[PDB]
């Protein structure tokens, strides 16, 4: 059946709600051009030429482009999304289904200005998944290319490419190199279309709330504790001297009570205001940022462990690098004011999680006695400690679904730190190319590779379904709950609609945790 | 089967008559255009540059085209529709099949002024009904676009398009925003054809007939009523004394009589003569028309609840807006003189129906009393009351079929003001777009979204049938009855034919009203 | 639910009617002659199309303003207001026939009975501060129903001739017409669930 003038699929986008799951299918177009005129080329930066050492690197692209859909706006609209965030308490992707049909591969022909397009119906593309985990896994990365926010968009295919071992710009013994041709993948036509199905690994529920409770306030505030602390060391008075005095701490003092748990880890970040003067004068940006080293390298923690964005009443300040930024419609790629990104804020979670810009608490620096008064140390970074609790960071209508969690001998708590739901066998990649056609031969053998191609594309609709399951929302709250909601006041756009001319945009990041659940 | 050289579908275009039922297949050639370059855009109208408050609007212009048969006109040929009614008391519709089928996809290439058509085998279209009745329902509201009502007309599609809540030229919270990719759809190539099935929610007959009698006469001429009135107040002669006589109401005074019935409601308007002398001179078009006013908005009522065009032996008077007029076949858009326009006539319903000009009746304004002479007030607008009887404003060959009923708490006798068929669930939409085909992308990677297609269009031919059920006529009238006729006398052109040129026109308005009742 | 399109906007915004209307019943210039032109109504005018409903039926209130000066001096609230006579006996109407609160942009408006009006608590019985009640809004429905201060329409008054130019009256109370489309009150958390529909011989969309 299959054949030039019969479709090979049909579109299907929508949303079902089906009691404790969700299943959310898109349909996208899509356009595929020719990567590095079929060939592969290593890429790489070394420090001549200003760059810095830490910006080397080494690797290869490749002709294949790829497949993403890792954005949660791939898969959900804002109504949709407002259905899952205002009543759950939790989801997790169950399983996934992926389509390629109705492909169309055309060839461009130039001369004198004049530009043909035409079918080539006997051309091909490849397409293969990468199950077994053999290749560079890119997609965990946040780059650009996921199918678009808005159905009607047509989008184009990013091209694959990939990095490995470097010293400066020089490959080592171990850096390694991978023909994507080196694989069995499957050549489809016009009539011919592309399908699998994967089923995610178990993995715990996105928490989607706020705690209604803070760790510090966990008590009955009506009632004292049986147990003792060290109220007073000295006596009061003019001449004082030591003592060992104790007290019982109530409702009064709740900071000196004794308690179960700990806040979750911090690693520290310079803290930077939204109103402009109150920041330092000086470029602080990379300098004074909060940053890991690893073999020499020096790479900036973004957004790093999970803290909360700002303490009670200040909501101008952010941690530098701590937090997630979008861009508005239409954003430059560099040196952008900050009108037009988007900053998310984790405000949510400072009740289990250490605040990022301050300190984690203090300890003692010193051995005392009477000779030697007290000196206790501030603690800016603090790894796991027995009795820890902590939140993952939240997730985002257009953030980041999954990631791969690396193949190693030891991780801890692998959640990606950008967002989402980590993965040991995650969604495979989807490599795509145009199969090169060439053009005529010299009719004379020659041994060397043909350079010379017929110039083509294709284009053709992706389809992806993904079934979620939800958690619902189990809770006696009396009054009623913080919602997502749409400003009622009047405008001039739509939020999260086109506009006069037709491009569709975002207005602000929305995040999941609006519910409230208590410790 | 689905191929390039075999045809999907055949030409139905005929009415097979059976019994209590008549069925009405017909079949056009349409032509789908690319509708603003693939794009959703916003549309508004505000109060700046000169427009009124009463036509400010927001709303939303779609890529997508939508199928419309609301005319009868469409089904019906001027044969078959004087079958219908000079033989029938009723008609409803049944049930509703469709078609699209033999679908080509061209694309168009233009360079030095020469323009070049081509078919493009592998495009698509797209094609999906709704049957859920979730997006705006644009149907009901007589525009064009319809399938021409001569068979060999080749017919261009019409764009879809919403309008939702606004304030002024701006978008309030609650105006919604529709994606029509966010549905599922059907994608066909030149092989594939697209069908579904409909059936019609219980309706009751459109009443196609006059009475043969009027609510104030349906008394028995020879006989007296055993009932009294008021006859006289006052003794006659020279100095009047106050009295209280009663008489029986017999055939000498009928408009006495004591009755069981009412005439319908009305709402008044404006008297236009066709004469123009007799017209004031003014123009009283806008502000002597009939209103109603909702939220802030003035809109005329066109052409409002159904009253008598006019009463005994004036044909020269209309209502203002209180009647469907239609162009004849040439007639420009605007400021159009009176001869190319086709009013149509209501006078069928004098009977129960109040004329649409005149007052409804007169009511007392004040209490009556030896120093007080009675004063009686006229009632221009009447609300349903308890008695009342009326006709529904009449079909026409080329009017509308049906209208959706909007979904509300409440409604009062749900018929449309236009005429035809109020349904809760009419025939749904069917809408229809070019799958967009991009243009080579730039061989480098971009995340923005594809601007550059491939200019192209779609024709092919669509076949509608609908099933219509019959009341057949009973009466037992001696004399003949009036029925619609052609002319006999000679005449340049045929009535409903093409001319010299080759155009086709529907001299006169027809409508459904020819055979007699009694009420 | 509220609604996302109104009555009046009901149509497709790009395309025209195939229907007329008399647009203009004059010639223009210094000097005019009666003349009778038609247009087909589109996108630019969309007050002058041709409908296939009508607003919900009314019974006028009066309009009263959160903000004092606005209002006039002197005590309207039983003398104007709106009533209806059972056997000589006047009573207000309270709330009356679900009609829109107000408009678009003006919240400070509303009428007098015309909406339910709940004390916060430990409000008083008797002549409480407008700060201690707290008003309802129907404003959703003001795209069915014809907002409950404003007049339902114009109907003509008379007959024209070239002797006597148009009148066209205001229509305050209007009652059940075919093709009219209305909502129903609101129910709020602290109102009432249900009501007894009275026994009777007749009744009209028996909603509370």
């Amino acid at each position: 059946a299959d054949g030039v003038g019969s479709s090979s699929g049909n579109w299907h986008c929508d949303s079902t709600w089906l009691g404790d799951r969700v299943i959310t299918t898109s349909t996208r177009t899509w356009a595929l051009p020719t990567y590095n005129n079929h060939l592969y080329k290593q890429i790489s930066n070394g420090t001549s030429g200003g760059s810095t050492n830490d910006n080397t690197y080494f690797g290869y692209s490749t002709p294949w482009g790829y497949f993403d859909f890792n954005r949660f706006h791939c898969h959900f609209s804002p109504r949709d999304w407002q259905r899952l965030i205002n009543n759950n308490w939790g989801f997790r992707p169950k399983r996934l289904n992926f389509k390629l049909f109705n492909i169309q591969v055309k060839e461009v022909t130039q001369n004198e200005g004049t530009k043909t397009i035409a079918n080539n119906l006997t051309s091909t593309i490849q397409v293969f998944t990468d199950s077994e985990y053999q290749l560079p896994y890119v997609l965990g990365s946040a780059h650009q290319g996921c199918l678009p926010p808005f159905p009607a968009d047509v989008f184009m295919i990013p091209q694959y490419g990939y990095l490995t071992l470097n010293n400066g710009a020089q490959a080592v013994g171990r850096s390694s190199f991978y023909c994507l041709e080196y694989f069995p993948s499957q050549m489809l036509r016009t009539g011919n279309n592309f399908e699998f199905s994967y089923q995610f690994e178990d993995v715990p529920f996105h928490s989607s709330y706020a705690h209604s409770q803070s760790l510090d306030r966990l008590m009955n505030p009506l009632i004292d504790q049986y147990l003792y602390y060290l109220s007073r060391t000295q006596t009061g008075g003019t001449a004082g001297t030591q003592q060992l005095l104790f007290s019982q701490a109530g409702p009064n003092n709740m900071s000196a009570q004794a308690k179960n748990w700990l806040p979750g880890p911090c690693y520290r970040q310079q803290r930077v205001s939204t109103t402009l003067s109150q920041n330092n004068n000086s470029n602080f940006a990379w300098t004074g940022a909060t940053k890991y080293h690893l073999n020499g390298r020096d790479s900036l923690v973004n957004p790093g462990v999970a803290m909360a964005t700002h303490k009670d009443d200040e909501e101008r300040f952010f941690p530098s690098s701590g937090v997630l930024m979008f861009g508005k419609q239409g954003a430059g790629k560099d040196n952008v004011d900050y009108s037009a990104v988007m900053l998310t804020s984790e405000e949510e979670i400072k009740t289990t999680n250490p605040v990022a810009t301050e300190q984690y608490g203090v300890v003692a620096d010193n051995l005392q006695q009477n000779s030697a008064q007290p000196i206790v140390g501030a603690v800016n970074s603090q790894g796991a400690l027995p009795g820890m609790v902590w939140q993952n960071r939240d997730v985002y209508l257009q953030g980041p679904i999954w990631a791969k969690i690396p193949h190693t001998d030891g991780n801890f708590h692998p959640s990606p730190l950008m967002g989402g739901f980590g993965l040991k066998h995650p969604p495979p990649q989807i490599l795509i190319k145009n199969t090169p056609v060439p053009a005529d031969p010299p009719t004379t053998f020659s041994q060397a590779k043909l350079a010379s191609f017929i110039t083509q594309y294709s284009t053709g609709q992706v389809s992806v379904e993904i079934e979620w399951e939800l958690q619902k929302e189990n809770s006696k709250r009396w009054n009623p709950e913080i919602q997502y909601t749409s400003n009622y006041y009047k405008s001039t756009n739509v939020d999260f609609a086109v506009n006069v001319d037709g491009t569709y945009s975002e207005p602000r990041p929305i995040g999941t945790r609006y519910l409230t659940r208590n410790l």
